[PDB]
């Protein structure tokens, strides 16, 4: 059995920054360090940080006065931010810069009383934080997840309308949604394409190349990782069996028995060690040396704030 590795795969600039923020805060201030939501959606990372004294909470009420609070890489709403500011908390923000970029545009439309539409998945923390940048009752903030949602949406003033997107969406499905938005609201304004980040676009392009060779694709990532699910989904739609897994122990022999080519990739929040362990398991199951596919070289890095270096 041949083992192929997608490239790029694994950690993106925002996830590496956000994890370092929490690690550095624990070294500087000691336990406990409060973190609003899993810093990144990865069980291995989260479990480890708990171990070292990080405490993960959903609501600011859970945090004692005098505490240090870190906002997750997915971002938070202005309401949450202000609730944290009204309290006597020391706050560090691990929101990824590429999510903050979107937030700034939503706040601008809110200040103008002009409506905005967000393409994304209901209930996800990044969608809660981005929708949570809009607070003007004169305008409006609407969420659409599909073309059918666009077909049913009515707004107050489609002459002054703009859109934004979640950073981890399917590139292909978002394209369909935007096509619909432009047909329904011909004066709608947005970015040149969408707010899907470089890491999401690159991992999806890489898994596409991987799936065209591999019969089976294993995506290292947790169940609640949006971007990771998009990678398994993409391979599955190409007609390949694809499994989202947290670690090598999740691999069932049936998935790769008699398979000549198995591909491995990892979501933006999954540490490289998990991929190494998955490769080791596939080798014990008959696989040879892991072969990295050629890919788009990534070079962006986001530094931790100086106060945590
Ligand atoms: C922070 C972030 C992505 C990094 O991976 P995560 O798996 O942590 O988050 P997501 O894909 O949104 O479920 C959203 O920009
Ligand atoms: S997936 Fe993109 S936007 Fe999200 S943390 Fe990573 S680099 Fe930032």
């Amino acid at each position: 059995m041949q083992i192929l590795l997608a490239n790029p795969r694994g950690f993106c600039a925002g996830v590496d920054r956000a994890i370092s923020i929490v690690e550095n805060a624990l070294a500087i201030y000691g336990a406990p360090i409060y973190v609003r939501h899993e810093v990144v959606h990865n069980r291995y990372v989260v479990d480890s940080l708990r171990e070292r004294g990080a405490i993960f909470i959903e609501q600011i009420s859970e945090v004692p006065d005098g505490a240090i609070l870190i906002f997750s890489a997915h971002g938070v709403s202005q309401a949450v931010r202000n609730e944290a500011k009204s309290r006597d908390l020391t706050v560090f923000d691990a929101t990824c810069p590429l999510v903050t970029k979107v937030h700034m545009e939503v706040a601008r439309a809110s200040r103008r009383g002009e409506e905005s539409i967000l393409i994304g998945h209901a209930g996800h923390p990044e969608v809660e934080g981005t929708m949570g940048q809009y607070s003007n009752p004169e305008g409006g903030m609407y969420l659409v997840e599909s073309p059918d949602d666009v077909w049913k949406l009515t707004v107050k003033n489609e002459e002054k309308l703009s859109f934004m997107t979640q950073t981890t969406l399917s590139v292909d499905d978002t394209s369909d949604v935007i096509d619909a938005l432009r047909k329904r609201f011909p004066k709608i304004v947005g970015p040149r394409k969408d707010d899907i980040c470089y890491a999401t676009t690159n991992r999806q392009e890489a898994v596409r190349a991987l799936a065209e060779q591999a019969e089976v694709v294993l995506v290292v990532g947790s169940k609640n990782s949006s971007n990771s699910n998009r990678l398994a989904e993409l391979a599955q739609r190409m007609g390949k069996r694809a499994f989202l897994i947290d670690d090598a122990k999740d691999i069932q022999e049936e998935w790769v028995k008699e398979v000549k080519c198995v591909g491995v990739t990892a979501g933006a929040s999954a540490p490289d060690i998990l991929v190494q362990n998955v490769v080791a398991r596939l080798q014990q199951l008959g696989g040879g040396e892991a072969i990295p596919l050629e890919g788009r070289e990534e070079n962006i890095v986001f530094e931790v704030p100086k106060e945590l270096r």
